């Protein structure tokens, strides 16, 4: 959740 990644849908870090 949020403008990035970390969860299933968006989240809040890079997708390193």
């Amino acid at each position: 959740g949020g403008p990035l990644a970390g969860e299933e849908i968006g989240g809040f870090n890079v997708p390193g």
